[PDB]
């Protein structure tokens, strides 16, 4: 039974993420092998959509940050509207409701599995760095346990 | 399946715990039924003394402190030879050269599980209240994952 107990870990990234946040969103996004995401888990606030089980594919992951994520990189995103990002990338956010995002990898035997993303929906919001520190911490723990449970 | 998977989350606890406090040993201290202490896991920096596989009976936790610690007690000792111990408590840690001490407790389903605990043996050492969360936290969410894989 270790499909079940996969999910079991990955609810309990996001409920604990939300809770270490008070943020409205906290997802497991997951990679196939065309690094497509596909929101696995998700804790989210009432009256706020629901992003489980939706598939979004973003090529900017493939074609430019695959490996700068398996080495640590994140993004940390205080308000999107001022970030200087396309409407192509705007675009397949709103239907989520996203206005500020805290992105860190998600990193099982040296590859990139998938990324643990936080969102504000409606206002914009400053990461202070224990929080970016606490978060990242999150999912390297969730990360080794689901490398040693194969 | 059970055990085994266990086990791989206690040897991700102490691995994590390690490098988190660049300590000298964490343990994970696992209580039976008389809340007798066996070391199920460890991360030990070469050169010391390895815990792993004993089986400690020191009786204050079932007589004194199975409470506190279900509460969320944390004990830090920053220097074990000037903390008042009696030499019989004294005798369970110099064989195993510990100077300084950090105690978390694991509670599962409500019950006291086990206690994780760092060791310094190379110095005494302050805890400092920022490692102090962040092994506290390991040790929930660690704790977390074992409630769920029921
Ligand atoms: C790269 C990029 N995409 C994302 C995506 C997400 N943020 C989230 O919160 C979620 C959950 C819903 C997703 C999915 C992030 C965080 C990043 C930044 C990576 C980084 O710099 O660290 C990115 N994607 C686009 C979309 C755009 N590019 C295209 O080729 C096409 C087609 C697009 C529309 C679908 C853009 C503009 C970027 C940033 C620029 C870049 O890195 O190439
Ligand atoms: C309570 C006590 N024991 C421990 C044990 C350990 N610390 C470690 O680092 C390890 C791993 C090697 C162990 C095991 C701790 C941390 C505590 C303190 C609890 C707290 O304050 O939260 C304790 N045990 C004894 C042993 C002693 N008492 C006896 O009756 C007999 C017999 C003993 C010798 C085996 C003592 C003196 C204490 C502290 C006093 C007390 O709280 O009662
Ligand atoms: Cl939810
Ligand atoms: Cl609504
Ligand atoms: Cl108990
Ligand atoms: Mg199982
Ligand atoms: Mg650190
Ligand atoms: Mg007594």
């Amino acid at each position: 039974s270790e499909l079940r107990d996969r999910q079991a870990i990955f609810e309990t990234l996001v409920a604990k993420g939300r809770e270490l946040l008070a943020c409205d969103r906290v997802i497991v996004y997951a990679f196939d092998d065309n690094y497509v995401g596909t929101v696995v888990a998700e804790s989210v606030a009432e009256g706020w959509p629901q992003a489980r089980d939706q598939v979004i594919e973003d090529p900017c992951f493939r074609e430019h940050w695959v490996e700068a994520y398996r080495q640590g990189r994140i993004q940390a995103t205080t308000d999107i509207f001022k970030a200087g990002l396309t409407e192509c990338h705007l675009n397949q956010l709103r239907p989520l409701k996203v206005r500020a995002n805290l992105v860190v990898p998600m990193v099982i035997d040296d590859q990139l599995f998938g990324l643990l993303i936080a969102h504000q929906a409606s206002e914009p919001r400053q990461w202070q760095e224990i929080e970016i520190d606490q978060f990242s911490e999150l999912a390297s723990t969730g990360s080794l346990v689901l490398e040693r449970l194969h």
